[PDB]
């Protein structure tokens, strides 16, 4: 099972800690995008503010044993797929997102990631489930506002 850096922060505690009001502090969130009715505009919205760790795996409602927080309904996706882990950087809060070593692998702007290493989100960046894009029926979008 994953266990969070010794710096790691969730981002409300880092936002509080510096006094800030809404509009001048950074809010995160994962935007999930159902790609067959993407025109119709985003599925889900997830909050990413309130934990410091977040993880993304496989959950369909369609028995379902569901370890996951993000529970994306993709079929070939792992049980525990990927985790999205925000961390105070010498004291610049950043975002990364680390490959469980999923079965199919986790794609960050078309890009399979090597498992098991933590890389920087950036806002607009795009997570697949699986390194076969034919397989994926979910986008996520990792967003700062
Ligand atoms: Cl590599
Ligand atoms: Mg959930």
């Amino acid at each position: 099972k994953h266990v969070e850096p010794q710096d790691a922060i969730s981002p409300d505690n880092y936002m509080d800690m510096l006094g800030l009001e809404a509009r001048d502090r950074t809010m995160y969130e994962l935007v999930i995008y159902r790609k067959n009715d993407k025109d119709k505009g985003p599925w889900k919205r997830y909050d990413l503010n309130g934990r410091s760790c977040y993880l993304v795996g496989r959950e369909l409602g369609h028995t379902e044993i569901v370890v996951a927080d993000i529970g994306i309904p993709e079929e070939t996706s792992s049980k525990q797929h990927c985790v999205i882990q925000f961390r105070n950087v010498r004291g610049i809060l950043k975002c990364y997102v680390m490959d469980l070593d999923s079965s199919n692998g986790t794609c960050l702007n078309n890009v399979v990631i090597p498992g098991a290493r933590y890389i920087e989100l950036r806002s607009g960046d795009v997570l697949t489930l699986s390194e076969f894009e034919e397989d994926n029926d979910y986008e996520l979008i990792f967003m700062n506002v």
